[PDB]
């Protein structure tokens, strides 16, 4: 019946801070909307005693912290954070092991493809433009990954042990990522005049229909028997890596040809992911576990392969 309030601190980004004086009969709920710590929701637990001076992330309810959450992320979501915050506060009891000198995730909730695409982020050159992923992913690199994962699950709109997707997964990582300098150029082969595109940013980095690249420069047969059934093929790349990405089937990945690979078991309706990566020999690594051998075959769905400038001569 004595009024007692607490100070705490209200926040989108986790960095500009905010001065809320928070009552301690009323939930957060009644004051800040929805709001979370650390993942948890508070909107209706009271304000404790132990929650003075501590931050609380909120919904952007003002402008200012629609300025922030802008600025940060890149996005205007309007459940961007709660998605966040249900997904921080799964990841952050997700351990992530040293694997070979990288950072892996060890299995949780369906996180495969999670492990495979930060795999593949660390050996790939790449720099995000969300100030927010250039953090955490800083933060992940160096083996606190758990603000990076919630964010990924947060920017792809996947929630936590919800079925997941490598491919679509990078294509969301790529959209937030500076790729301009990335220029594909191609053309059709096989009757029937030549008609050419050529595709830049991520539409120039990401292949659908074969995993070698070599067979994509030399050319493929393509639904396209406009009367004959064309060939298609890679006249100019500039773009640092490739990532070239198919249906899951067999597939033999060789030494030192390429850097990393996504390999998938089940249907599409439950499966689980692996990763190879190309060191001094052929590395393969499943969350927490490292296998090796000098060969490798398997179901591979995705492959990335290292590129500066290739110049077609193929005619
Ligand atoms: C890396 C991504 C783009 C690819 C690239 O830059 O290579 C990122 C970086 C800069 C970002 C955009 C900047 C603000 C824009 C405001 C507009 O009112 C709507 C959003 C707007 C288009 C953002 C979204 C896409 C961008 C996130
Ligand atoms: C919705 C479910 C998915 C969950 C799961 O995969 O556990 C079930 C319902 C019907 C099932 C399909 C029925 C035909 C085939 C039978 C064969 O024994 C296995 C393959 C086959 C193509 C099934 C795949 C799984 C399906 C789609
Ligand atoms: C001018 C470029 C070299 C720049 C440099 O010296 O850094 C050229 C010359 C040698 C080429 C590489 C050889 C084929 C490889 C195929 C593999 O599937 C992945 C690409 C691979 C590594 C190519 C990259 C582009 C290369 C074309
Ligand atoms: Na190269």
């Amino acid at each position: 019946m004595e009024v007692r309030t607490i100070k705490v601190f209200t926040t989108v980004d986790n960095i500009n801070l905010h001065t809320q004086v928070v009552d301690m009969s009323m939930t957060y709920g009644q004051q800040f909307g929805p709001t979370y710590l650390d993942g948890a929701d508070v909107t209706k637990i009271k304000p404790h005693n132990s929650h003075e001076g501590k931050t609380f992330y909120v919904l952007p309810n003002d402008d200012t912290l629609r300025v922030e959450a802008f600025e940060y992320y890149h996005t205007t979501d309007p459940s961007f954070l709660g998605r966040y915050m249900s997904a921080l506060n799964h990841t952050k009891k997700w351990k992530y092991p040293q694997v070979n000198g990288l950072t892996s995730i060890k299995w949780a909730d369906n996180n495969s493809y999670l492990a495979t695409a930060l795999l593949t982020l660390q050996q790939i050159e790449l720099k995000f433009n969300p100030p927010a992923l250039q953090d955490a992913y800083y933060r992940a690199r160096a083996g606190e990954a758990a603000n990076f994962c919630a964010l990924i699950l947060a920017y792809c709109n996947k929630t936590v042990g919800e079925l997941g997707d490598v491919r679509e997964t990078m294509s969301y990582l790529f959209q937030h990522a500076n790729l301009d300098s990335c220029k594909r150029v191609l053309n059709v082969v096989c009757t029937c005049g030549q008609q050419q595109t050529t595709l830049k940013g991520v539409e120039a980095v990401m292949y659908m229909g074969t995993l070698s690249y070599e067979q994509f420069k030399k050319g493929v047969q393509i639904p396209c028997t406009c009367g004959k059934q064309a060939t298609k093929y890679l006249v100019q790349q500039e773009s640092p890596f490739v990532m070239m990405s198919a249906p899951p089937a067999q597939y033999e990945l060789k030494h030192g040809t390429f850097t990393c690979a996504s390999e998938y078991t089940g249907n599409y309706q439950c499966g689980h992911y692996k990763h190879i990566t190309s060191k001094e020999t052929l590395y393969c690594i499943d969350g927490a576990l490292l296998t090796k051998s000098s060969e490798y075959k398997g179901p591979i769905t995705d492959v990335f392969y290292k590129e500066n400038s290739y110049t077609t001569t193929i005619k």
